[PDB]
């Protein structure tokens, strides 16, 4: 049993030095400051990859930490990613779509308060991921407090509680109690060959449609980005009356995928079900269905980073890659 | 007793035509589908002042219906305002902005399923509300299941369930059980005398901060309207790597509002509490606290109504209104 952590930043790492000088401690200083590790069964391997505030992380990043995951295919049973929570979901949904069929599990995690502090949540949430590394199955997750979720699945709901992470219009995987894993729902796993698959334009942007949303800004984004997420009312739909939104989409959707995601927590979108809806559609609108905004962007992105293609981009948003999305 | 139910439209309206559903039902029909009335010591009066869908919603219409409400202040005791979900929350806010020191409860509600339906919510909602505005206290509240919320305080949650509107960051005001009400939190309520304080600016662009938001992007947009809401990752902050959004937002902020959100559900932001913070408060965005996105978004219009000078600008949206942000 041979597991690695990868170190890639994030508060879990944070500490201060005696002179003030603030450091993101290594993964190996991270187990040991969380008492773990210190002793055999499992052996646990270490390496430090960035050192950023995931505020900062880009999507370049996720090719070098893809790239990381993918490689370490060869010498080990399970991963373990140390993450910061800002865009730990953005991390996990790209990381799904780059990797298919990952033959081990890989789960990432993080911390809402340092390790260097007293109550640090950061312990439990790594021994959640060790756990589920060692014991678990294929995929790439997520581990917070005592769950694993399904890493395309999960958004940061919170900005201060210790329990951060939600599963969004899917159950949780499994939860992990002492050394167990209490399995809630095993996903689909797939028999395949692994594979990396790391293209993605990064050029999309994801807007809130809002009254007094002109139509003068949505055609000013248009024309600066690749691809747009509205996030629109309810089960969707695009306002057309006095500001006439719907008119810029119509042109814009001949020429650049839009999808429309929801303002909503849960549920996702239904452009079936309301006549704005059924305009959106008529004008070349993609829904993303139940999928998390994390994963309606990365998604998107990756799409573009394969095609210009716009039917071709709407059938990759609408197919299930990675349990992202229901289905029919 | 004397109530009024103002009809803008909504779910709660409507009707399966040839064409589709339409918000068309009278706010009397919906009364009536609803067997409401039918009792002795409320008298119940109707207007209807709009018949849309509220995905259509603007501006505008915070205008027509924060008037037929102030003018209802003369002859009713409470009254209830029908309106569509998808927009219920943004204007709850307006009107708690708009409308200063209501002399009367003033409870908007909505449907997630039309009253003709048999499983109807709506029916339920009207109760609950009805009993608030007959029973309950001054101020602008939502009414959803058995429930009573600060409307500078709700948001749709759920696109699908019918516990659609919660309560963020602030309690649920009051629960109501058949004919009672049982209060959970009494706001504060002015005692000053109504004023209808209408002046908005409805060119505000709500965009969510997300890996791969370019610079250009982000100054086509800044060019455009005449505010900003920046939805950030967490407890807020700015991008400054590889994408350099803090430089645009420094130079944005020189001229116009720039307002900061969290993508989190809970918990708002604090951009205190790390560097990425810290330095997007040096480049002069203004922190939306624990404030919903309806009511930041809101808020900013209504404060760009009143002025163009930034620093107050700024005063009005961290100074507590209407019970929209927790103080000091």
């Amino acid at each position: 049993m041979k597991l690695l952590v990868l170190g890639t930043g994030g508060t879990i790492a944070s500490a201060k030095t005696e002179m003030g000088y603030k450091a993101a401690l290594s993964a190996d200083d991270i187990l040991q400051l969380a008492g773990i590790r210190r002793e055999d069964g499992a052996k646990i391997e270490t390496r430090d990859i960035l050192n950023l505030d995931s505020t900062l992380i880009q999507p370049e990043d996720w090719v070098t930490i893809g790239r990381a995951v993918f490689e370490a295919f060869d010498e080990y049973d399970g991963i373990v990613i140390t993450h910061g929570t800002d865009t730990l979901a953005y991390t996990s949904s790209a990381l799904s779509f780059m990797i298919r069929n990952p033959p081990i599990p890989v789960v990432l995690t993080g911390s809402m308060l340092p390790i260097t502090e007293p109550n640090s949540d950061a312990p439990r949430n790594l021994r959640t991921a060790l756990t589920f590394a060692r014991k678990g199955f294929p995929g790439i997750y997520v581990a917070f407090m005592d769950k694993i979720m399904l890493g395309t699945r999960v958004s940061k709901v919170h900005s201060l509680g210790l329990n951060a992470f939600q599963s969004i219009n899917y159950p949780d995987i499994a939860y992990v109690k002492g050394d167990e894993v209490l399995v809630r729902h095993k996903p689909r796993i797939g028999n395949g060959e692994p594979l990396f698959d790391p293209e993605l334009d990064p050029n999309v942007v994801h807007i809130r449609l809002t009254p007094g949303l002109s139509p003068e800004v949505l055609r000013a984004v248009a024309r600066a980005t690749d691809g747009i997420v509205l996030e629109g009312y309810g089960a969707g739909g695009i306002p057309y009356r006095g500001r006439n939104l719907l008119e810029v989409v119509s042109e814009t959707a001949r020429e650049k995928p839009v999808v429309m995601t929801t303002q909503a927590l849960y549920g996702g979108v239904d452009l079936t079900r309301y006549e704005v809806g059924r305009r959106a559609l008529e004008a070349g609108v993609i829904p993303a269905g139940d999928m998390t905004k994390e994963a309606t962007l990365t998604k998107l992105m990756w799409a573009l980073g394969h095609t210009r293609d716009l039917e071709e981009i709407r059938k990759i948003m609408e197919r299930n890659i990675a349990g992202e999305i229901t289905g029919s």
